[PDB]
């Protein structure tokens, strides 16, 4: 067995301390092992994010617009989290394929069946006003022309949306398929647990203050450090069992998710952080009929 004490997990791709050079064989590796693996990532991480923003007084009152939502079979536990605890938030989900019906009837949530575009999005932005706005984008089309111009969407999103934090998905492209450096927006780039055993994929969270919008260039010497601290991570780390890890999981991903979870705000007042979390686990679990 894989064993290992370990203090704290890598929370952001900052902190991953060694890298490993990729194997291609890992892409016929069993790419998930938990049912319903994709809603419980979007969904840890998407809690993550907006706990954050109440952290720091800005999601009250805002309205979430949700870019690549469909299904958002998860988005409706989120939307019921905030509403429970109080938080007011409008939510805007769009995306051209249909919506999880456990969406519907929900007065504060819109679901709208649009692939957005730089047109619309000046209309969205039109219609919503005042109200500020929170973004978060996990569109998808692949190859590193589509992700390119996935990543440019993103940026003209925020530039016409105008938001006061966001969220967005981010890969970097593979070296050996590099075609450009480009720019994407300065934030944290947040470690998703339950994401794809060889996903190289994280979530880039902003806040913006003032009027300014700061980038950060991407190049092919960094999509090379990208690749080998995420095949490290995926390889090595998450593969590890954190025994000095007290918990009906002592697997890394929990390990992980149990730091995402301890930062979340609930009603229910618990003796200790691992109530707390066993509780928001097992409730969300439960509520993705993930065993
Ligand atoms: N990780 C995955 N791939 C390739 O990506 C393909 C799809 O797997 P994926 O990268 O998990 O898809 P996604 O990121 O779009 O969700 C695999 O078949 C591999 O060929 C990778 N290819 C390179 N060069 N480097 C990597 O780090 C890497
Ligand atoms: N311009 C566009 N506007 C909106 N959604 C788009 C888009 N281009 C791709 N997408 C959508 O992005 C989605 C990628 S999957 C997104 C999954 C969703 N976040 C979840 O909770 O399950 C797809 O449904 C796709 O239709």
């Amino acid at each position: 067995m894989d064993v290992v004490s370990l203090d704290k997990p890598f929370m952001y791709f900052e902190e991953i301390d060694n890298e490993l050079d990729y194997e291609p064989e890992s892409a016929n590796e069993v790419a998930k092992k938990l049912p319903y693996q994709g809603q419980l990532k979007l969904l840890l991480g998407e809690l993550f994010f907006l706990s954050k923003l109440q952290r720091h007084g800005i999601l009250d009152g805002a309205t979430v617009v949700y870019i690549g939502s469909a299904p958002g079979t998860h988005i409706r536990y989120l939307r019921d989290h905030f509403y429970n605890l109080g938080v007011i938030i409008k939510w805007m989900l769009i995306d051209g394929r249909h919506h999880d019906p456990i969406l519907n009837g929900l007065r504060d949530v819109t679901l709208v069946t649009r692939f957005v575009d730089e047109e619309y999005l000046r209309s969205i932005k039109k219609q919503l006003h005042p109200s500020k706005i929170i973004l978060i984008s996990d569109v998808r089309s692949p190859s590193t022309a589509d992700l390119l111009s996935n990543y440019a969407l993103q940026n003209v999103m925020i530039s016409i949306l105008n938001p006061v934090a966001s969220s967005l998905k981010w890969r970097c492209p593979w070296p050996d398929q590099w075609i450009k450096d480009f720019y994407i927006p300065h934030g944290n780039k947040m470690l998703q647990p339950f994401a794809p055993s060889y996903s190289a994929e994280m979530r880039l969270l902003s806040i913006y203050t003032g009027e300014n919008m700061r980038l950060t260039r991407v190049t092919k010497s960094d999509a090379v450090n990208y690749e080998k601290k995420m095949y490290y991570l995926n390889k090595i780390v998450r593969n590890k069992v954190v025994v000095n890890f007290d918990y009906p999981n002592q697997e890394y991903d929990y390990f992980h998710m149990y730091f995402m979870l301890r930062t979340v705000y609930c009603n229910k007042t618990f003796p200790t952080t691992k109530a707390k979390v066993l509780f928001l686990q097992q409730s969300i679990f439960r509520f993705l009929n993930i065993p």
